[PDB]
């Protein structure tokens, strides 16, 4: 397991546009394409990050290429923000992709409530960390997906994953 993996399972793979859980159009794998109600705006959108006029569908090479994108921009933000980096430095690679995945699907925003679990995790204190966690609209929201991600750092090991 490794945090491309990780994220495959969480977001899936689809090939066309389609809703994400927030009813935000999206492709590939949980590429946001635009919080915007119109569906033309998220083809233009599509067309801009492809380089070319899909129609709305994508290749899995393409799909791919959005998802490697996504997970470095992902990282290079957190590793730019002040809040983030020394959190995220503090942890173990596991833990780490733990984090990587949260912030992928809330963005550094969504994260932005999390300042006691951050604390929490810092300081080691994972069953504590944990509990915060959960005590989420992300949570509450994205149950099954929220309670793996907890568990990667709760314990640090890929147990919620590797199934
Ligand atoms: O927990 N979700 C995101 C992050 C934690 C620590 C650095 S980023």
């Amino acid at each position: 397991m490794n945090i491309f993996e990780m994220l495959r399972i969480d977001e899936g793979l689809r090939l066309k546009i389609y809703k994400d859980t927030e009813g935000y159009y999206t492709i590939g794998i949980g590429h946001l394409l635009t919080k915007s109600p119109d569906l033309n705006a998220a083809k233009s959108e599509l067309d801009k990050a492809i380089g070319r006029n899909c129609n709305g569908v994508i290749t899995k090479d393409e799909a791919e290429k959005l998802f490697n994108q996504d997970v470095d921009a992902a990282v290079r933000g957190i590793l730019r923000n002040a809040k983030l980096k020394p959190v995220y430095d503090s942890l173990d690679a596991v833990r780490r992709c733990a984090a990587i995945n949260q912030v992928f699907q809330m963005g550094e925003t969504g994260v932005a409530g999390f300042t006691n679990s951050l604390r929490m995790l810092q300081q080691k204190r994972w069953d504590e960390a944990a509990v915060n966690l959960a005590k989420s609209r992300w949570y509450n929201q994205t149950p099954d997906r929220a309670k793996r991600v907890i568990t990667t750092f709760r314990t640090g090991t890929w147990d919620a994953y590797k199934n």
